[PDB]
């Protein structure tokens, strides 16, 4: 309560000494460098780190070697190939040549055909945090003769023998400082995550403490704030009937007229949201994916057309999911002339645009807002 | 690595919705407020919401209805009970005649306030950590004449189970204003610290010093933003049990200072853990003995003095920092040896628990050139 301005200062250095300065080129380019170091010294022809995205289940390659020394993205799925394996079970894998007469290679071996790379041996280790979260999947691929004629094929170049207990503990040199540059920057995304949070919540309590509106019109404050800076046409706040299994809102049109929706919950994709407690980003047009049907409907029956959807759960205390907003309409840059309801089903120009990951992060200080006044605004008012 | 300069936009989008907003003033303002309505509706003659300093070990007052702050060691009173074994406590009329109530009778003699009754109330997170304690003292009848003294307006039936339950209707509202700003506290001294981790990757990639000079700059900058007279890296003999270092005195010399672990501030700190802030003067603290004997030694005077740990990966020490002597602002004589125990004028000052939370920053920097300074050059 009585830090506040003092903490706001911290913020504020700490900005001094990341913005302007292209950190993210600053982390991967040294990455880059340890990368290519450590396969050098454990005489690793190449050397991959691999990044889990949890949330696509995917093992993706934020630093890994190609032909003539120019790097591309590898990317599976998290329980596919030996990366996979590391991933789940968190061992170092150790695989002697011939890696293609193992029976686990059958994905590697697909693999190839379309990156044309041969694996005849390799060192897959995790690398993890202090309590043993996985952090990355470092492979390092086809283990080389100390001696070879400059010209040489690759299968004349491999060392038969392959990678050694002394090349996995040789591999510790490094360790630590790859582990530096991935779990710092980790730490600075959770605590920004964090401190967006908290502050979201310390913004509900300022309008609540100085408004003399209504819940009703404090939420569509929310919802009209958040609609101007994803640019969005319209937003919406869905509150939850728990007798019915429903979900509710009150819409305003281009027109002056309010008229309430009401859908199951399972139905349309606020219904799936408010099912499954997890958000949905669908891309234009919205009307091409295969649980549209209610969007279909409900755009007949308001004149309007959706086209691009984020949909969003809002939280209490507790976990128990309360709400769930949309925003509706990512507007495509330019001049263009309103919708007109008599050329349904085609899709206005204006509205051929999609949500980005950037505007689901954004709208989540928004969502938190939504749900610290739905918890709290009857006591504010009392009060 | 690759979402940096999203999650700065990020903190831009945080900093518009509190700065230049009084926000200090509009959390406390809606919490006094709370507890005004939450003592008018269980009846309470005086409503007081106590915080726990973990540091200090005290409880001191945020609010109070019905203003002071009360300040009490963290053990002390039913507010302590309730801090520590984080149940319920009613008091029957009259409170004076538990045993448990002797430390407010004595806090009753400064203050002149009477407490005959109390519900006590411990406001708790998800996982049983303690938020605060809500005291709620002297239920009042619902009807009293204008100018009744405390003693004839006060129901001594007390407070009631039902005002237990009400209290829960306001509960949320609390934890919210004080969770929330804890919350933003403790993530932004999190985010400084991987901003640091950061800074360190970048200023170890493009650097041409050694890991000697590299702790040097770390500990410069140190001090200069803190503007202390020096400052001083102890790593570990893990071996002797000593702390060892290389001081530069203000002439061109360099000299070796060797202390065994236990022995002094920095041998103290080594042993514990703890980081330790001593104020000025530093002569006066009961564990000064070693400065006393090295500063003579020095030609030097040690008049304030911050200390704090340096951890590795694993929460393990591997080194001690000090910034030596808080300068005075100001143009000052240099310090003379032959005043010898006098503190000199341009020491007459101390570090504030601002400079240790800023200092963090440079002990993780520390940290992390000790580890990774010479790898990075080697890549280099
Ligand atoms: N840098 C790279 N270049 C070409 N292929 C790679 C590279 N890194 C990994 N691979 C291959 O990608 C395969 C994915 O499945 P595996 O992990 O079983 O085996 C992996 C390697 O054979
Ligand atoms: N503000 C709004 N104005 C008009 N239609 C909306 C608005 N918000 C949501 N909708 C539509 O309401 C529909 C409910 O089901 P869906 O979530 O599948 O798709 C939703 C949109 O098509
Ligand atoms: N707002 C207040 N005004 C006066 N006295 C108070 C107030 N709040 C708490 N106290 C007294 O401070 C005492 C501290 O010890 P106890 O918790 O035993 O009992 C507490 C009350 O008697
Ligand atoms: N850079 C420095 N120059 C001179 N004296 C120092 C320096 N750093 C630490 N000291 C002194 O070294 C002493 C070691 O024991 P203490 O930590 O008790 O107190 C310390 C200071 O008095």
């Amino acid at each position: 309560v009585t830090e506040v301005e003092q903490k706001l200062q911290i913020v504020h250095q700490t900005l001094s000494m990341l913005d302007s300065h292209g950190f993210e080129n600053i982390l991967q380019e040294m990455l880059q460098s340890i990368t290519l170091k450590t396969g050098e010294l454990l005489g690793a022809d190449r050397t991959t780190i691999f990044l889990l995205d949890e949330e696509k289940q995917e093992l993706w390659s934020i630093v890994a070697a190609g032909e003539g020394d120019r790097s591309l993205e590898i990317r599976i799925p998290a329980d596919k190939g030996i990366a996979g394996e590391v991933a789940t079970f968190k061992q170092v894998v150790n695989i002697p040549f011939d890696f293609y007469h193992d029976p686990r290679s059958i994905f590697a071996q697909k693999q190839e055909k379309i990156t044309g790379y041969r694996t005849y041996t390799m060192l897959a280790l995790p690398l993890l945090s202090e309590q043993g979260r996985l952090v990355a999947v470092v492979q390092l691929l086809n283990k080389l003769k100390p001696y070879s004629p400059p010209d040489a094929l690759l299968a004349e170049r491999i060392d038969n023998q392959g990678f050694t207990s002394a090349d996995e503990q040789l591999f510790q040199e490094f360790a630590p400082s790859i582990r530096l540059i991935l779990e710092s920057s980790r730490s600075f995304y959770i605590a920004t995550q964090k401190q967006r949070a908290a502050a979201a919540m310390m913004k509900a309590v300022k309008s609540l403490s100085q408004s003399s509106l209504d819940l009703e019109d404090t939420l569509k404050r929310v919802m009209d704030e958040a609609k101007e800076l994803m640019n969005a046409d319209r937003s919406t706040l869905w509150l939850i009937d728990r007798d019915r299994h429903e979900l509710w809102t009150k819409i305003t049109q281009d027109n002056g007229s309010t008229k309430e929706l009401r859908v199951p919950i399972g139905k349309g994709f606020a219904g799936i949201v408010a099912a499954s407690g997890q958000k949905l980003n669908i891309p234009f047009d919205l009307y091409d994916h295969p649980d549209s049907a209610t969007a279909k409907q409900i755009d007949q029956q308001n004149g309007y057309r959706t086209c691009s959807l984020l949909c969003m759960p809002v939280f209490n205390g507790d976990q128990e999911l309360i709400g769930v907003t949309q925003l509706v309409n990512k507007k495509k840059t330019g001049e263009f002339p309103p919708y007109n309801p008599e050329t349904w089903p085609i899709a206005p120009e204006c509205f051929q645009a999609s949500f980005d990951r950037n505007d689901e992060e954004f709208m989540e200080a928004f969502n938190i807002q939504a749900g610290v006044a739905l918890q709290n605004a009857q006591l504010f008012a009392t009060v």
